[PDB]
Order: C-alpha cells, then sequence, then structure tokens
C-alpha cells in the first residue's frame, strides 16, 4: 500500500528522529536514501554502531560490488539498506516493509519512482520523508499536486 507520510524537522534532529523510529516501528527490511556517497556510507556506519544491521550502496560501486551487498540484504544478512538511489531491477527493494527518505528526494519525480519501487506491483509498506527546508517541502507539494498522491505529517487487492 505504501502509506505515505513525512515529518517535518530540522537536519540535525534527524538521526535522532530516525533512530526513535527504527526501535518504535515494525519491520523486516527497510530501505534509506540520503543525498550523498558520503553521507550514504557515513549513516550506515552510524547504525551499525547502534547495534542496527545496515549496509551502504551508493552509485560509483562496481556493479558486481552492488550484487554482493544487496544479496546480503536480500539473505537478511543485513536488514537495513542505505543507499544514495535506485539501480537497476533485481534491486528489487519491494521486499522492504518501510522505506524513509532520509534525506528529500532532488525532485518529486525521484520521489515517486521510489515510492513506486518500494512499493513495487502494489506490494505494501510504509513510506517517510523527512522534510527539513522550504526546498524539501516544495517537492512535497510538487508531488500532492502534480499526481494528487496523499501524504501525512506523521502522528489480494492492489496496496
Amino acid at each position: 500500500g505504501l502509506q505515505q507520510y513525512y515529518v517535518k524537522l530540522k537536519d540535525n534532529e534527524k538521526n535522532r528522529k530516525l533512530f526513535d523510529l527504527l526501535d518504535v516501528l515494525e519491520f523486516n527490511q527497510v530501505v534509506i536514501f540520503v543525498k550523498s556517497v558520503q553521507r550514504c556510507i557515513a549513516l550506515a556506519q552510524l547504525l551499525v554502531e547502534q547495534n542496527f544491521p545496515a549496509i551502504a550502496i551508493h552509485r560509483g560501486m562496481p556493479q558486481e560490488e552492488r550484487l554482493s551487498r544487496y544479496q546480503q540484504f536480500k539473505d537478511f544478512q543485513r536488514r537495513i539498506l542505505v543507499a544514495t538511489n535506485l539501480f537497476g531491477r533485481g534491486m528489487d527493494i519491494e521486499r522492504v516493509n518501510i522505506a524513509f527518505n532520509y534525506d528529500m528526494p532532488e525532485d518529486s519525480d525521484t520521489y515517486l519512482h521510489r515510492v513506486a519501487r518500494a512499493g513495487r506491483f502494489g506490494t505494501k509498506g510504509l513510506a517517510i520523508t523527512f522534510v527539513s527546508d522550504e526546498n524539501d517541502a516544495k517537492i512535497l507539494n510538487d508531488v500532492q499536486d502534480r499526481f494528487e498522491v496523499n501524504i501525512s505529517e506523521l502522528p489480494e487487492q492492489t496496496r
């Protein structure tokens, strides 16, 4: 179903909110998107230290390396994937039950493509996006105005 929500907070509150949501929310596999390779690597490192089996897969990584790492995610050796973007298919993230946009996507098309992938084939799940500046808010409105998708503040048949 990929229920979509957003949280408006300062960027320096993101780790705090992220950590909070991960213990309170029920989840099997999760994917978290960040805007840069540096943030991708660091966030995964922070999570692992917090005893969260996370792994980073980012642009620049050789096709074979991405798959080896993603394979670990698929076999549940890692339950949290931190990525900079979606890659080809096979990178079937529709398996996740939660998708976080730690950093708001660059634009509304990217945002839709991500929820479409995390919810591919109409699979169920939750989508949570962090809004930290007026640019992020603008994009959020773009998604709602352009696609008429329902995104509210965080408080079989097609899903």
